[PDB]
């Protein structure tokens, strides 16, 4: 499937904009298989527990959705999980504790097993932001658990994807790395949860379809066509993503201060986005 | 000066223990120049905003104290700062935003200038945990600000300490790295805010005194004597620190789950701690 | 194509074994499209200029071959290039200078342009060993040069492969990373120069063929089947490669002292190799 | 002591200049306790075995000197060691094998023990260039050996220096990091083998003397005064070092191509060097 990690709107002063959040979700959901709320591009860690709960209550997804859970401890995680469950989330996408990760030890397994005991979840490996590893050994140890559905791997390290493919069964792999999308698919990924899918959801869907149908030549051409979009967006992060959505007329809002309202890569990104839009691949 | 980053007590289930927190602070404060509440060893990021405020309200320091502020955004930082100010904190020890740090840009300066506009603060560089850098260029740009008192550098990279010494005036440098303490002092540090000072506060004070008084030979011998304690504690992190304090009879509590109640380094640390205790250097 | 980086045989005392080198090359060449002499798995840097020239003179490839050139300066590179040219090498596979790489600057381009002026070459990016980067910006600047045929990328970072595919024409991409082989092919690689091809050359050829012919399902199954072999070999490096070849009866010799004659991963590798051999995929 | 790692002169075309090498050594040796030939700043790895032997034969040190030995294998190391011994070198400064370091294992100890069996040596830890680690565990295992005199540590990681000081006896520690010199001295270093000593040998000697004599305030002021020189030189590397020596009229020659004849940091370095020269601290 193709799911986008929708951003969480804030006005210029940094106030959570619930109305915008709901409108944004409704404008994108029809174009994709489902939504990922509070993913790595969703600024979940920029919200207090109160805002976190408030933001999710403002949404009303019509399709099965995922909720990212990024906490440092089980006590802090408990509320996030209860909120996600009450919202009707299909599963959680949980990252490993970060700050004291070096002292975690076997606590990593204890963390995921505790959460999996209460709700289905996908392991969330996005080191570019969390800056901590999720050893393949740990993934293999957790893979047998009925409630550990699979993993969203945003690292862009396809050696990991190849590993899941060769050694893990009953384990659904989702890549969060747009630039190597076709490569991940070749290596067994079920699909992609891509920030770029917020902009060209139909294009990534088409790429996935070409691959599934064996139209390799067509898949490669689309992969090459989408490379610049995915590559630049990865470099621009949240500020670029939100600026792009605002440019297209969607209520994505702005990154929470002190982060910049505009991306230094806008000048380079604009023509790339407009080009795809002219081709009919945007939204 | 010598200040210890006091841990924040949780019972085995992970519940904040306000009573223990207050008792712990009262048992250590007399032995040091002041306390650092919610420092990197204080598990501040393991608390919700509500627990954070509750924990600080439970304390009643008699000496000027510092409060660590580790948030990702200004909106989240505002409450933490107001709470610290109301508690009578002498200054904040603030770390840079982490999760989306790569997209921060000049927002780093905006972050600190916003906080410094409301309260005096020390820059907090502890990359081992925050996993993000605080460029010397940024430190030099912030150094002129009247409310940016100085910096606590826990990196153990004395090239940075040497830099502050040679290029920055009106900038108070505190090292948070125990194993190279004497080296930092030689390179101009005003003192140390060390986790090891929770265990042997009088020893680090003596080392500082020897250096200040020019008793270099005595300083080197004490530095060598304290090396094992500081080295092992750094490897053991919060779990080792709390287990050591509990062993000495203080109400340090336990790390918040999923972190381990006991450290894998205890067997190696025990004799080191007991040895210093027998010499009369503990608490 | 499929080319193996043949190892350079040394007896147990570390003496170059020319006879073994020639016999080894003759035993493998028929099974592949060509050979890579002195590749990263060939211990070229373990030879003196004299041994380097002697070793190559001992070979008599019947198929177009490549010669790896790993030097720190142009003066040192000159002899290596002249030797390769006199041997009839189709092209060089040159790595960037290493030791003072941080001070190289634009000298990187000067290095490759100087070599390309005298002989056709492939850029050699194998950071795991050279421990230095080869910026995509530099690759793009060098790509237009008629004598810079392409690049062998052993990094396993498929974002780079995707980049070459989307932005570079007249640029032949070879991956040196076995575990993600199918992923690289999906992302445009012309083929692979794999250490694992020294053991199962026909298998990697079959995988390449399946992909080229659009037999994706068959390609994925073979990719999964070969994953353990490629993954373990990458971890075992040269010692494991040579021990495996010796086990199969080929005169691969031993790593030059102080490197170990046997790999710590042999016990885990043995059954993997024997399994593929029983299936008929070895040599 | 204070020893400078003298550069090895090459003309603009990259030809080894034996005459210049000898003149350079004679111009610096009187100002220092001894010389380090083929140190990390000496471009030893930029020479073929023949040039290496030729270069050393051209020198005639009057004071006890050290010779750097940077090879990948024992067979390659043998000649370098024999040459150094025949030249009358007091000891070797050997780095660990690099290219296949990950597969070295216990071969690291075998390497040093083999060399130490034939000649006295200092371990050489300069990761910025070799890009490989030399575990403290390995240093401690090698420390008891009679012919392993000590270690030159250029890492700038004073935690390592503190370790040697607290745990190792009969082990002479030399720091190769100028910016933290006073810090290293405080932590027990016997002295420094600094590239900056090629320019201001008397200044670093004075700093060492101040520390040894307990004149801490004077030591700190000199440490601060020399910081800019050492900091910039470290950033400029060999090209900056040679350009500085040429500027002062010494026959340092140029870096071997493709490295730049001039450093991009010259404009910033010039005033720093001239300033120290005007103060009377240069050569
Ligand atoms: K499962
Ligand atoms: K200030
Ligand atoms: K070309
Ligand atoms: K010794």
């Amino acid at each position: 499937m193709i799911l986008p990690p929708i951003p969480t709107p804030f006005d210029r002063e940094g106030r959570l904009d619930e109305e915008a959040f709901r409108e944004l979700a409704q404008a994108l959901e029809p174009l994709v298989d489902g939504l990922l709320v509070y993913g790595s591009n969703g600024e979940g860690v920029h919200l207090t527990p109160e805002e976190r709960a408030r933001g999710l209550r403002a949404l009303r997804p019509r399709k099965p959705f995922l909720v990212g859970l990024m906490e440092e401890t089980l006590p802090q995680a408990e509320g996030a999980l209860l909120e996600a469950k009450a919202a009707g989330a299909m599963a959680l996408l949980a990252t490993p504790p970060r700050y004291y990760h070096g002292s975690l030890g076997a606590g990593l397994l204890r963390y995921y097993e505790a959460l999996a005991e209460k709700m289905p979840l996908f392991l969330y490996h996005v080191p570019q932001n969390t800056k901590v590893d999720l050893p393949l050994e740990a993934v293999e140890a957790l893979a047998p658990h009925p409630n550990v559905l699979g993993i969203k791997d945003s690292s862009g390290d396809l050696s990991r994807i190849a590993f899941y493919q060769a050694r893990l069964q009953e384990f659904r792999v989702y890549t969060g790395h747009a630039p190597t999308f076709l490569g991940a698919l070749a290596l067994g990924a079920e699909g992609g949860i891509l920030a770029a899918a917020n902009l060209a959801p139909r294009a990534y869907r088409a790429l996935l379809d070409h691959f599934r149908e064996g139209r390799l030549a067509e898949a490669q051409e689309l992969q090459k066509k989408l490379f610049p979009l995915g590559d630049l967006l990865a470099k621009g992060g949240v500020p670029l993503l939100k600026q792009a959505l605002r440019h297209l007329g969607l209520p994505a809002g702005y990154p929470r201060p002190p982060y910049p309202a505009e991306s230094p890569l806008w000048e380079r990104f604009l023509p790339v986005l407009e080009g795809l839009k002219e081709e009919g691949w945007v939204l």
